[PDB]
C-alpha cells in the first residue's frame, strides 16, 4: 500500500535512473514523465497480476478491434482508478509542484479521432472497471490524424507532435511480431492447400498500453500495433552508390502504414494504404489471438473450441477483413475444412455498424483489392457463393423477379455474373458491411432508432433471412472519467447527497438526485461548482483564444466535426440574428432582451471541405467583430476553440450551461458529447435524433430543448424546396443581407451563403434545412433566455438532467455487450 | 555497497519494470536488458557525482572530437571497472544464467570502423580512469558501416541490428538539443555583423553514453549526435494528397545524416553527405561545449578565458570545420573582434594527423562547400588571406621563385589568385590539413617515425615558419580491457607474479616479468593459459566459419582491413607454398618438416574494390580445398572470421601464437592491433614500419619475426620493376602457376593474378611488391616453424612480449596529450 513518502520516492528514483532529459533541476516535462513511470510501476504489477489469471483460467477473452481508439489524457484517471490521486498530488507537492501544473504537460495521445474512438476507449474503462476479460486492438498512429491551428485565416493543420519525445505510458513488447504480407500470388500444392507467397513482407509488433479499472486490480491491454521491416532491408548497395530515397523504400513503405489515420484515398495510393492499414490491424490482431489461444491450450488444441474462447467486435466495417482472414488461417496453415472454419468464424466474429445511410457503408475496388489481397479475394468469392445458394435454397425460383431483387441487395459481389442461373462497363465492387452481416453471428445498432433503421431499411432482406443476428446496443460514456475525475466539486455534491462513494460504480444512484432537485442548499452547491468549474475556463480562453470573458453568463457549447449537416451555421446564425437585434437598441433595451453569454465554437474541418473550412473562418471573423464592439460589453462572446480533444472536453463540459445538437434531424446514430453534457447538468438544445431521443427522455421532456423539423419530414421539405415551393422566413434574409453588407471583416462569404440559396445542384439550396430550421430555432433560443433568467427553475432542470444519465454508463453498455454477444463472465484478480 | 543479493533484486526490478519483452520466462534477451539496466543504475550515479564536480569547480576540460568511435560491448568492462563482476556473475547464477552467455546476447554497438575509433574509444578509457575531465563527441550511426557476411561467393554486406531493440546503455538527453543549418545565403546587418539565413534548418540532440573509469568514480561521456526534424516538418497537406515520399523529404534528409558512417562519396550526393556529417558533427558539439561554459561562468562571462577552459582535439582532417566555426560563433553571434576570436581558436584546437601520403588529406570542392556552407567559406578565405601576408612577412620578396614555392604549398586554397602580388581550367579546392595546421597550436603524429615525417616531408614549410607546433603522441591501447578483461587467466599470472593487482593501472610493472622468462613454472602456466584461451576459439571457428581445428597447433592471425597494400595475398601465398610443398611430400617427411597450424584471417573489404573482395575470395577457397584435403589432417587450417570487429578480436587476441602486420613497409603510420597482440604473449611477424618498429625495440629484436625491403629500399625497388629490371623468383612463380591449374576451385582468379604482372598501368605490375617481399617472407616463415619447434624458447619469447609492452598503454599517451596539448589536471571525485 503505497504512502505520499513512497511515491516522492518513486518519482525521484525515475527522474535521476531512467531520465529522458539533463539531471539539472526538476522541470515540470521532467516531473510528468517521472511521475507518470513511477505510475505505470503500479500499473505493471496489476497488468501482470491479470495477464497471469487469464492465462491460467483459460476462460473466454473478448477482443475490441477499431481503427480508432481516443484515450486522452491517462494520467489523472490512472491514479483515480489506482485511489492515489491524493498521495500524488501530495509527493508532487513536496517536489514543488502541484498535480494540474503535472497534468498539464501530456499531450493527448492521438490514436483516434472521433466517437467512434472515444466509445472505444471508454469501453475499455468498463471492460476493466468491472472485470471483463478483453483486449482492445488498434493501429499505433505516429501523427494522429492532425492538431488544428486557429489563425487569421481560419484552420490550419499540422501533424501531432504527441511522440516527439515519446509516450511514457507504453510498454514495447519486441518478442511480439508478427509477419504481415501483401501483393504477390497464391498456388495450389501437392498436398492439396493453398499458398500465398511473393510480394511484400512487412513486420507488426506489439506496444502494450495498460488500461486499469476504477477500484479493482484488473488491467487489461490497449495493444496498438507498429510496422517496420528487419534492418537488413535497408540497401547498402545503393545508399552508398548515392540513391538515399531508394535505399529507404522498404522502411518507407512499411512505416508509412502507421502515421496518419484516416490517410487521403483520393487517388490510387491512398486507397491501398487505407487497405493496408486495415488488413495489418486484422492480421495482426487475428495472429496474437490464435497465438494466444493455441498457448493456453497446450496438448487439448481442439478447433472446435475456438469460438468458446475467442470473441472478435468489428468496431464497425473497417475490421471487416477479420473474416476472410480468420478463415485464411484455419483453412491454409491450420488446415480444418471450409465448413468446420467458417462456422467457428461466425461463432465468433462480431458486427457494430455506426452509419444511417446506404452509401456510407465501405465499398471497394475489387481489381484493388485482388491485386493486394488476393487469397483473401478468393475466400469472399466463396463466401458470395454460400450466399447466392441459400438464397437459392430459401424463397425459391417461382418467383425469379423477387431472387433478382434478394440476390441484388445482399450479393457481397457487386456487378458481377451470377455461378448458375435463369433467365430465359458499371466496375466491380465489394460490398464490406455485406460481407460483415453474412459472416458475423451478430449485428448491432447503437440506438433504439438506429438498430431499428438497420432492420428495416439498411439491411432489410438480410433482417428477414436471419433476424436472430439484429441487436441494439445503446451507447454510454464512462463515469470514472467524465464525471468522477473530470468534475470534481459535483462529485462531491454527488457523494454527500447520494451518502456514499458508491455511484462512481452503482451509477444508478444518481437518480437519487430527483427528490432534491427543488432544494434550495443543494442548488446553491450546484450553481457554486458549476461557476467554479466556468472560471478554470475563463482562463483556458483568455490563453488559446485570446479573449478574455465573464463567468457570469451562460456558456452555450457546440463541439463536434465542422460539417455542412451538423450545422454549426445554423448556432452561429443564431448568434448572427440575436446580435443584429443588439444593436438595433438601446442600453436598457439590450440588458432587458438577452441575458449575458459566451457561445463557444469547438472542432475539426477537413482539409479540402472547402466549406467547412470557410465556415471555422466565420466563426471566427463573427467573433472578432462581436468581442471588440464596445456596445456589446460581455453581455456576448463568441470564441473558437482550438484542437478539440479529449482534454479541452474534460474542461468545457464540466463547466457548460447549454449544449448543441442541432444536426438535420435523423442523420445522427447516436452521440457520446451529449451524454456527458447530460451528465455534468448541462441542458441540451437539439433536433430529435441519435440519443437527444433517449436522452430528453430519460430526463424529462420539460429538462430538454426540442426544435425544427423531424425525421419523417424531411423527405417531403426537401421536396418543396425541389419543387420551388418553400418560401424562407423574413429574418433568414435579414441575416444573410447583413453578412453581404461585410459587418464581419472584409473576408468575402458571398460563396459560403450561396451553398444555402436555389432549388437544385449538388453544393447549393440548403439541402440540410438551415433556412428552414432556422425560425423554430431562434425562437427555441428564445425560450432558453426565458428559462435561464428564472434561475432557480434553470438549476432544478439541471439537476435533472444529472439525475437522468445513469443509464447511459458505458458500464450498462458493456454488460449488454458483455451478456449479448461475448458471452464472456467476470475474473476476479485477488 | 551493492552484494550479489542487492544486484539480484536489480536485475529482477528492470526485467519486470521497464521491460522491452514479453513478461513471459527470463530467456537471454530479456536477461542482458535487465543486467544491463542494472549496470546502468550504477554508472548514472557516477556519471551524475562526476557532473556536479567538473560542473561546480569550473576546470578546464577536453573534447575529444572523432567522426568514429569503435566502442565495442560496454558491460563486461563497465562491471569490472566497478569491481562488480563476481556480484553480477553470481546474480546471473541467481537467475538461472551464466555471465559469459549473457555478455554473448549484447551487440557490438557499431558507432566507428578502424583504430581510429578504437584508439578514440581506448583514450576515452584512460580518460576516465586517470580522473581526467574529457569527453567524446561523436555521431550515433544507426547502421554502423556494415556487417560482413562470408559465404560460397565471398563477402557480403549487410546494414548493422545494433539498434534493432535498442540501446540499453545510452541515456537521451531531450533537453539538450541544437539548431544545424546547411544552404542558405549570408547579408550584412545595419549593425556591422554578418547575418546567415536560409536553406535547411534540422536539430541535433545528445545521447549521453557513460563510461566509467577503472577503479574510480570518474565517469565521463561519448556524447553521440542525432539528427532529426520537429514533427511540424511533415507534410500532412502532401501525404494525404497521396505524394507519401513527399510529406518525408524532411526527416528523410535530417535522419540519412547518422545513417551510416562513411557513405560513398562518389556521387554529388554522397560528398554533400558526408560535409553535412563533419559539419554536424562540429557546430552541434561546440554549441554545446560553448553553452557549457557560459553556463558555468555565470556573470563573469571573460571571453579571454576561453581557451583556458576548454580544449578540442580534431582526431584527424574530419572534425576540421571546428576552426571556421568557433570563429564564426565568436564572430558573428559573441560579437568579438576577429583577432581575440582567432587568437581563442587556436589556442583551443588542436590537430591530431594519422595519415603519411600527402594525397590521403581531404580535399574538398569550392563551390560545394561554397553552396553548403557559404559562411564558413567567407572565414576560409580569411584565414587564407592571414596567411598569404605572414609568408609575404617572412622569407619576404627578394627570390620571388621561393615565395611562390612557399605560397603554393602552404595556402589553404588551391587553384586561387593571390590578393596583392608580383609577377612582373584547374578546379578549385579546400584543403583541409592545412587549414587544421594554420588554425590550431598543435599538430601530432601518432609514432616517433611518423611526427618526424610530418615535420620534414608532410608539412615541411609548415614546419619551418612554426617549428613550435609540431609534436608526436605514440599510440597505445587499453589494458583494462585489452589484457585485464579479455584476457583473464593471463591476469592471474600476471597479478600473481608481480605480487599485487596495481598492474592494471600501473602497466609498467609488466616488465617484472623480464627476469622470469625463464622459469618453467610461469611457462607452463603461460602455456596452460595460452591453451585454455585457444579451447573457446575452436569453438567459436567451428561455429561461425564451420571449421573443426585442433588446439594444438600455431595460432597464425592476419586482422585487419582487406587492402592490396596490407598484402594479405602475401600471407596466403605463403601459405599455398607452404601447402604445394606440403603435397609433394610423404607423410613421414610432412610432420617433420611443418608444424601444425591454423592461419586465422579476418577484416572487411570495400563493397566496390573489386579486387579486395576478390582476395577474401581466395581465402576461403583456399581454406575449403586445404581444410577437406584428407592428406593434410590437422597439420593445416586455413578459415575466414567473419564480421572482424572488437568481440571477435577480444577472443582471437588472448589466444594468438602469432599475428602478421605484413603491409608494404613505410606506408603504416602506427598500428594499434600489434599493441594489444603483444601484450596478450602473441609473437608479432611483420614488415619495419609504424609501430613495428617502436614494438620489436620495446620487446627485443629476437622477440619479432622480420622480414623483407624497408622505407628507403621502395622507391629504388619500384624503378627496378618500371624499367623491366625485376626478376621474380621462381617459387613466387611456382605458386601464381599452381593457382592457373586450378586447384582452389573452379573460380577463375585470372584478374587477381594479372594485378601482379607487368611493367605499368594503375591496376598492374605488383605496386606493392608482393613478388619481391616474397622470398624474404616465406624464409621468415620456416624460422617462425624453426622457433616453435623449440617450445621453451617460444614461451619466453612470447612471456617477453608481454614484459615489453607496458609503454603501449593508452593511460601513457593521454597522459602526454593531457599535459602537453590540453593542459588539463586530474578531477577527484570523492
Amino acid at each position: 500500500a503505497p504512502d505520499a513518502a513512497s511515491i516522492t520516492s518513486s518519482i525521484k528514483y525515475h527522474a535521476e535512473f531512467t531520465p529522458v532529459f539533463s539531471p539539472e533541476r526538476f522541470e515540470l516535462p521532467k516531473a510528468f514523465f517521472a511521475t507518470a513511470q513511477s505510475v505505470r510501476d503500479s500499473l505493471l504489477i496489476n497488468w501482470n497480476a491479470t495477464y497471469d489469471i487469464y492465462e491460467k483460467l483459460n476462460m473466454k477473452q473478448a477482443y475490441y478491434l477499431s481503427m480508432e481508439f481516443l484515450q486522452g489524457r491517462a494520467l489523472l484517471n490512472a491514479i483515480g482508478n489506482l485511489e492515489l490521486t491524493g498521495a500524488f498530488a501530495e509527493a508532487l507537492k513536496n517536489l514543488g509542484h502541484n498535480l494540474e501544473n503535472v497534468a498539464s504537460q501530456e499531450p493527448d495521445a492521438a490514436l483516434g479521432n472521433g466517437g467512434l474512438g472515444r466509445l472505444a476507449s471508454c469501453f475499455l474503462d468498463s471492460l476493466a472497471t468491472l472485470n471483463y476479460p478483453a483486449w482492445g486492438y488498434g493501429l499505433r498512429y505516429k501523427y494522429g490524424l492532425f492538431k488544428q491551428r486557429i489563425t487569421k485565416d481560419g484552420q490550419e493543420e499540422v501533424a501531432e507532435d504527441w511522440l516527439e519525445i515519446g509516450s511514457p505510458w507504453e510498454v514495447v513488447r519486441n518478442d511480439v511480431s508478427y509477419p504481415i504480407k501483401f501483393y504477390g500470388k497464391v498456388s495450389t500444392g501437392s498436398d492439396g492447400k493453398r499458398y500465398w507467397i511473393g510480394g511484400e513482407d512487412i513486420k507488426a509488433v506489439a506496444y502494450d498500453v495498460p488500461i486499469p479499472g476504477y477500484k479493482t486490480r484488473t488491467t487489461i491491454s490497449l495493444r496498438l500495433w507498429s510496422t517496420q521491416v528487419p534492418s537488413a532491408d535497408f540497401d547498402l548497395s545503393a545508399f552508398n552508390a548515392g540513391e538515399h530515397t531508394k535505399a529507404c523504400e522498404a522502411q518507407a513503405n512499411a512505416e508509412k502504414i502507421c502515421y496518419i489515420l484516416y490517410p487521403g484515398d483520393e487517388s490510387e495510393e491512398g486507397k491501398i494504404l487505407r487497405l493496408k492499414q486495415q488488413y495489418t490491424l486484422c492480421s495482426a490482431s487475428l495472429q496474437d489471438i490464435i497465438s494466444r489461444f493455441e498457448r493456453r491450450s497446450g496438448d487439448r488444441i481442439k478447433w472446435e473450441e475456438f469460438p468458446e474462447k475467442v470473441a472478435v467486435q468489428m468496431n464497425d466495417t473497417h475490421p471487416t477483413l477479420c473474416i476472410p482472414e480468420l478463415m485464411r488461417i484455419l483453412i491454409d496453415l491450420k488446415g480444418l475444412n471450409w465448413n468446420e472454419a467458417w462456422n467457428i468464424t461466425q461463432r465468433t466474429v462480431a458486427y457494430t455498424n455506426h452509419t444511417v445511410l446506404p452509401e456510407a457503408l465501405e465499398k471497394w475496388s475489387y481489381e484493388l483489392m485482388q491485386k493486394l489481397l488476393p487469397r483473401h479475394v478468393e475466400i469472399i468469392e466463396a463466401i458470395d457463393e454460400e450466399l447466392v445458394h441459400e438464397i437459392v435454397l430459401k424463397y425459391g425460383s417461382m418467383d425469379l423477379n423477387k431472387l433478382e431483387e434478394k440476390l441484388t441487395t445482399m450479393r457481397i459481389l457487386e456487378n458481377f455474373d451470377l455461378p448458375s442461373s435463369v433467365a430465359e462497363i458499371p466496375p466491380k465492387k465489394v460490398r464490406m458491411a455485406n460481407l460483415c452481416v453474412v459472416g458475423g453471428h451478430a449485428v448491432n445498432g447503437v440506438a433504439e432508432i438506429h438498430s431499428e433503421i438497420v432492420k428495416e431499411e439498411v439491411f432489410n432482406d438480410f433482417y428477414e433471412l436471419w433476424p436472430e443476428k439484429f441487436q441494439n446496443k445503446t451507447n454510454g460514456v464512462t463515469p470514472r472519467r467524465w464525471i468522477r475525475f473530470c468534475n470534481p466539486p459535483l462529485s462531491a455534491i454527488i457523494t454527500k447527497w447520494t451518502g456514499t462513494e458508491d455511484w462512481v460504480l452503482k451509477t444508478e444512484k444518481l437518480a437519487e438526485l430527483q427528490k432534491f432537485a427543488d432544494n434550495e442548499d443543494l442548488q446553491n452547491e450546484w450553481r457554486e461548482a458549476k461557476r467554479s468549474n466556468k472560471i478554470k475556463v475563463v482562463s483556458f480562453l483568455k490563453e488559446k483564444t485570446g479573449y478574455s470573458v465573464v463567468p457570469d453568463a451562460m456558456f452555450d457549447i457546440q463541439v463536434k466535426r465542422i460539417h455542412e449537416y451538423k450545422r454549426q451555421l445554423l448556432n452561429i446564425f443564431g448568434i448572427v440574428y440575436r446580435y443584429k437585434k443588439m444593436k438595433e437598441m438601446t442600453a436598457a433595451e439590450r440588458k432587458t432582451n438577452f441575458v449575458p453569454r459566451v457561445c463557444i465554437f469547438g472542432g475539426k474541418a477537413f482539409a479540402t471541405y472547402v466549406q467547412a473550412k470557410r465556415i471555422v473562418k466565420f466563426i471566427t471573423d463573427v467573433g472578432a467583430t462581436i468581442n471588440h464592439d464596445p456596445e456589446i460589453g460581455d453581455l456576448l462572446k463568441v470564441v473558437f476553440v482550438p484542437d478539440y480533444n479529449v482534454s479541452v472536453a474534460e474542461l468545457l463540459i464540466p463547466a457548460s450551461d447549454l449544449s448543441e445538437h442541432i444536426s438535420t434531424a435523423g442523420m445522427e446514430a447516436s452521440g457520446t458529447s451529449n451524454m456527458k453534457f447530460a451528465m455534468n447538468g448541462c441542458i441540451q438544445i437539439g433536433t430529435l435524433d441519435g440519443a437527444n431521443v433517449e436522452i430528453r427522455e430519460e430526463v424529462g421532456e420539460e429538462n430538454f430543448f426540442l426544435f425544427g423539423a423531424q425525421a419523417h419530414e424531411i423527405a417531403g421539405l426537401r421536396k418543396e424546396r425541389a419543387d420551388g415551393k418553400f418560401v424562407p422566413d423574413e429574418r433568414f434574409e435579414e441575416v444573410k443581407e447583413f453578412v453581404r453588407s461585410g459587418a464581419f471583416g472584409s473576408y468575402n462569404y458571398d460563396d459560403l451563403i450561396g451553398s444555402l440559396e436555389g432549388n437544385e445542384g449538388f453544393g447549393r439550396a440548403d439541402y440540410f434545412l438551415v433556412g428552414k430550421d432556422f425560425p423554430s430555432y431562434i425562437e427555441c433560443q428564445e425560450k432558453v433566455d426565458e428559462a435561464y433568467r428564472d434561475q432557480k427553475r434553470w438549476t432544478t432542470m439541471s439537476i435533472l438532467n444529472t439525475a437522468g444519465s445513469y443509464k447511459f454508463s458505458s458500464d450498462r453498455t458493456i454488460h449488454e455487450y458483455a451478456k449479448d454477444i461475448w458471452n464472456i463472465e467476470a475474473v476476479e484478480i485477488a
